[PDB]
């Protein structure tokens, strides 16, 4: 159960940081 | 340039708290 | 603007997995 | 073990993240 959750908690930081990162993209790429 | 190479860093990092996610399922599944 | 917002946001991820990884050391210590 | 190191990887990406929003918030402010 807890680390199940956090793994949980860690593969969404995951989709957070990808998101930034295709923001940074297209902030660079126009 | 900076924001692409900060991009692939995120993208990176994010792979790195995938397999460290996928670690944790590991040591609670067996 | 938007890369200040970003900073922030990737400040309070930093934040979260260091909360994560107090809560790993609990786990293993009791 | 292996979760205290996991936590301690944890830890470093904390930190890498504090450098790239650090990195971000120079090239806005210059
Ligand atoms: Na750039
Ligand atoms: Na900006």
């Amino acid at each position: 159960g807890q680390l199940e959750e956090i793994a949980q908690q860690l593969e969404e930081i995951a989709k957070q940081l990808k998101k930034i990162a295709w923001q940074l993209k297209k902030i660079a790429q126009g």
